[PDB]
């Protein structure tokens, strides 16, 4: 009961910490009475590694579900197969004019061609994109509407200290799971990448709560959390190295730097568990996982910079639009009609998407496919290719006439489509913007190399009669570069994008775009969007990136100000039981300083609103400060910074230590308070 | 002058970050005037990397010259090349019964082989390993006593705020390079992997002399230090991942986890440079290098953890031994003589060492030679051997029989050799002894294999017609356990071996013989060979690891107790210069609070006792405390802590924050003082 933390409110990780030590050193005191108490003691000190393995399994048999789930549910939104309704398009096309595999065509009209039967087919895409899109969103909101959003920027603060009750919980797990399948399912510009840092995150705090050691105690919840992160986003990208970066740089906000081991430990097991699930057979690493044995030239680390400032623009202009029209849905009837926009947005995509042969294609796939460069045995409309490089025709033309609206249709619908109450992730669609930009470009310089060969510029670096440009490896420096200008990673993205995609042949090309895409970013603001949607929600994340530029001491930020009401404190002897409970129903404070007297105002101690609540009740059911006694949950340690400090100092206090609140004396007086959200109020 | 740190004092973190703050704002205050100062702010932006830059290239540069003169010296040890001086055994011997490269026998004596010529090589051995001892001792004795020892507990001490202001100057690098060189080529029982961490220290601390950015700054000059620490490690291993995590978890104190790109920047380049330094077309990564393509068997991962056991004990062991020696030796008139006991030490190495083929050999040498498997053209004595086996014969006993004579004279040799005035490291000798013990038992169960094949432990698992067994990765194996069990090294060692020999097939079997070994060690003390050097020089470092498991708050531990005398305060008016000018020169404290008055004993600030000096002589040359007016100087947040407080948190702000000394108080009124050293003297 007491020391029980409120919903939304912070985490006081000093007292975490000092609680834990108590339980720790109980947990030594009964170590020494028998064997089964060692025993005990080493299953608590494995109970850190046995809550990382299980949440590495879970986390790995997720995202196989989820894969699954969601191919065979995309690969439905087209066609059926007859022979054996458990299969998806490639599966139905492969395993033996394919006659089991029917799309809708065949099915209503009899006809498989026809303009009556593509009509057909654009509506039953449609339809099953509709139905898709309102039954993940109509599950979410009906049940967990925690599992809407990325929720990259929520678990990011949960690991600031901050509380969200549910949003972990075993219901938000399994609607975000299958809204998630439905919602990739759904066409929409949204991929499961991102998401499956939360459904890791849920799996670790439920599997916090099957032992004492981390369910009764929030910076421990804290550390499987983290551990969980980066199993999460292995499991996505199949990068445990990159996971482990990404939670280092941005989710986790304290690392002991002893949990390194359990993070790659957990993104390691969820590796290892997304490679067990390989039901039929399936050698790719990932859904959209390339490989490359193809040189590149100096030439082309120009290039490779430019769409480094592309992925730099396209990035910062995201972040300046998802938000502007984040906020116009939370400040606009938009708001109240959740189920409609998601509606309305996926009939928007699946009508402008089945017309165009990329847009029409899962984003993963299409991913894959930029990927890949030309094959031999490949005569698609992306290499319809009629000296050192390949004849030119009208096809290849037309490739980039149409991967350019693709690139448009995909930067406009997922402005729109990022922020719904539907599990939407960042990852998928912001390298899919990425890669088209990098294989029009692609195309564009080995297209000048063909006809323009003669020049300086190719004659000496292109090798005659070999191949030269690569167009795969411009769609995947440019998907890093947008991923990088969007998200504003610099080394946790491009280790993600080294193993995602084996080579260390294109470090220089991916820390060249990744970088410049950074440096563009930042030049209309140096927040990335989880940064932007963390701030548009108003979360209170102390960002350490942030710099208390203004020069104004502890003074001028401790509360109440003059204007504000005389500054709440308590006594020893003098108040009673009624004038405590006055106090408190009339203010909204959750914690009191305790001094002796009105007129001394010499600081005693500190006390939390809850505490003094839960105390009482049970004194009443069931005053005195100084040695109703309720000296026992008063805080006799609590923080103090003389008003002459510069904030720096105060935000490093609560930054380091976890602080929720330290109060503020001038030379043995006390003054005035700083909680947690009183230096964000101020920064903004 | 005034905030200049005194010699071999610690670090106040805190002011470090506040006063690079006001240069951050006043940098970028005058970076608005125009665009050179823009180029300045840029410029000093890219500063820090600019230093690691040159930190990594010197750290490669001096890591290849060390390594070649090393080489061409130990080899002058044994013959000349009379064709060209320049050249060491291997070049002499192989760039054409060789006539050129002729040992002194022939030079001396006339003849190559017989008695005389044995004795005669010997006696000039023994000779050239006391010249190079002598004269390397004598150098660091007479030019620069900071080179001596590995230096690895002092830069892990600096790193933690302490100082040692010639520790890393100019005549300690170029010292203890000469001596390094000296060192390793005079048979003794070091390596120059663990010293170069200090010879890259060396140059970082230069480099940063040349920018204000970080020579009038003490915590940005450690973040280069710690660069510069994984630069040198990876230098000496070849192992950037594995030195920037030697780095995190063994000298780095601070990780503001921003210099994770910095110190992997300049372990990248520190390894690039040494690569680069290939002038005779070395294909070997370093001189110990080895490749394996082989399997194992989970039977072997049965001996596998034997040897951990066993780097588990003799890890101890030494640390049970050498500061067991190295007490004798500051405690004991052996301290007195110097280069007297370093020219014992490699007079008796000498002599031992010769007659036995593995001892006379150089120990990085000797760890290359056990790495590698037997191959078809090696009829050394080795792999003497006469089925999936191959036969045995006498070769292969007395290849044992000598085997285990160098293991025990290296384990006995290192423990009185570690600590003396000569550049000496652990890392070399510790993989020696544990190199040596893996290829033992290697070769004994590949004997038992050939043997004993009938019994269902081989029958099935190791195939009939192939030899399953591999003596060189029981080599690796040893190495990895008895290094790890000596500086109880986990994920880093295991990361350093790792890149030290391509391929992740031995990553289980390093992982369970490495926490083996730790997990045995630790029954012995958990305190690894730097930690343990580090308490034996009893410097004041705070190691996070141990626990203040005592329950006593601040009231415990704050000063003056009882027993010492009142506690030095000062007052605003009342005193007058001569007053302030008694107590100081009567105190050997460094800080003093200041208060009002001697009855209020109520804190106002803090003053340094060198500020207080230097302000003085100033204003004599060239008292109001409050607003000789010397406020300027006073410190006006001074961290207290209620005496109440569990010393927990002390130590954690002291950890954090970076403090020197936070003060302590009752209900608002002075009482005590803490200091970094006072809390580690309670430790003891
Ligand atoms: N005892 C007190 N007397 C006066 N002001 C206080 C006292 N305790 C807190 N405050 C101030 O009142 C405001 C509300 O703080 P409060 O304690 O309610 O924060 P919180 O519970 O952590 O936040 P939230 O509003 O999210 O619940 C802040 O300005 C805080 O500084
Ligand atoms: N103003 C003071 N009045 C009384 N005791 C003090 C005062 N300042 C420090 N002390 C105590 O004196 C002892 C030494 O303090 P001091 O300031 O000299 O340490 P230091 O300079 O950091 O250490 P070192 O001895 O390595 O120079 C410690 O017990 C410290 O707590
Ligand atoms: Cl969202
Ligand atoms: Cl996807
Ligand atoms: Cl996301
Ligand atoms: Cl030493
Ligand atoms: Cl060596
Ligand atoms: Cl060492």
């Amino acid at each position: 009961g007491v020391g029980t933390y409120d919903d939304f409110h912070t985490i006081d990780w000093v007292r975490e910490k000092c609680k834990d030590r108590e339980r720790h050193r109980r947990i030594n005191s009964k170590k020494k009475e028998s064997a089964w108490e060692m025993t005990k003691s080493l299953y608590d000190a494995w109970s850190g590694w046995l809550v990382v393995t299980l949440t590495g399994l879970a986390s790995g048999a997720l995202a196989g579900l989820i894969d699954i789930a969601a191919d065979w549910m995309t690969d439905l939104k087209e066609g059926i197969c007859l022979s054996a309704l458990w299969y998806n398009h490639e599966q139905c096309c492969w395993g033996s004019k394919c006659p089991q595999w029917k799309t809708w065509a065949e099915l209503i009209i009899g006809q498989a061609e026809g303009p009556g039967s593509y009509i057909m087919n654009y509506i039953m895409y449609i339809f099953w994109a509709l139905s898709f899109a309102f039954l993940a969103v109509s599950l979410v909101k009906v049940f967990a509407p925690y599992a809407c959003g990325s929720g990259i920027p929520e678990i990011k603060t949960i690991l600031s200290g901050f509380i969200i009750r549910g949003y972990l919980g075993k219901w938000t797990l399994m609607i975000k799971t299958i809204t998630l399948v439905l919602a990739v399912a759904s066409g929409l510009s949204l991929g499961k990448e991102g998401p499956l840092v939360h459904v890791a995150c849920c799996c670790g705090n439920i599997f916090s709560y099957l032992f004492p050691k981390y369910s009764t105690n929030e910076a421990k919840k804290r550390e499987v959390l983290s551990a969980a992160s980066a199993a999460g986003v292995s499991v996505a990208f199949g990068a445990p190295i990159g996971g482990v970066l990404f939670s280092l740089e941005e989710v986790s906000y304290y690392f002991p730097l002893k949990t390194l081991w359990r993070s790659f430990f957990a993104a390691l097991v969820a590796a290892f568990v997304l490679r067990s699930i390989n039901p039929f057979g399936n050698s790719r690493l990932v859904l959209f996982y390339v490989e490359y044995h193809t040189p590149w030239y100096l030439f082309e680390l120009f290039p490779f910079i430019l769409l480094g400032v592309f992925g730099g623009l396209w990035g910062a202009f995201f972040i300046r639009a998802n938000i502007a029209w984040c906020r116009r849905r939370k400040s606009t009837k938009f708001g109240k009609y959740p189920v409609l926009e998601v509606i309305i947005v996926a009939a928007i995509t699946a009508v402008i998407a089945f017309p165009n042969p990329y847009t029409r294609l899962n984003t993963s796939e299409l991913i894959k496919e930029l990927f890949t460069d030309c094959g031999p045995l490949e005569s698609s409309s992306l290499c319809d290719y009629r000296i050192p490089d390949r004849p030119a025709g009208v096809g290849v033309y037309s490739a980039i006439w149409q991967l350019c609206l693709a690139l448009i249709f995909k930067i406009i619908m997922t402005v729109f489509t990022f922020g719904i109450k539907v599990p939407s992730g960042l990852f998928i669609p912001s390298m899919a913007i990425g890669a088209i930009a990098g294989r029009i470009v692609g195309i564009a310089v080995e297209q000048l190399a063909y006809y323009h060969h003669d020049w300086f510029i190719f004659k000496e670096w292109c090798e005659v009669g070999a191949d030269c440009i690569t167009p795969g490896l411009y769609a995947m420096v440019g998907a890093a570069a947008c991923l990088g200008g969007v998200t504003r990673m610099t080394v946790s993205l491009v280790v993600i994008v080294f193993e995602l995609t084996g080579g260390l042949e294109y470090i220089v090309p991916l820390m060249a775009a990744v970088m410049t895409s950074k440096w563009v970013g930042d030049a209309f603001g140096r927040e990335g969007i989880y940064e932007a949607h963390i701030r548009l929600n108003g979360y209170p994340f102390l960002d350490a990136k942030e710099e208390f530029t203004h020069t104004t001491l502890a003074a001028d930020v401790m509360r109440p100000r003059r204007s504000d009401p005389p500054l709440a404190v308590l006594t020893q002897d003098n108040m009673t039981v009624d004038d405590i409970e006055n106090m408190i129903n009339e203010t909204s404070y959750n914690g009191f300083p305790v001094i002796m007297s009105k007129e001394s105002q010499r600081l005693v101690g500190f006390a939390l609103r809850r505490d003094l609540t839960i105390a009482i009740e049970s004194a009443r059911k069931k005053v005195c400060f100084a040695q109703l006694k309720l000296r026992s949950i008063l805080d006799m340690s609590p923080f103090t910074v003389t008003d002459h400090t510069p904030m720096e100092i105060v935000v490093d206090i609560f930054r380091k230590l976890g602080l929720r609140q330290c109060l503020v004396t001038h030379n043995g007086r006390l003054l005035g308070i700083i909680t947690k959200k009183d230096i964000l109020r101020h920064m903004a």
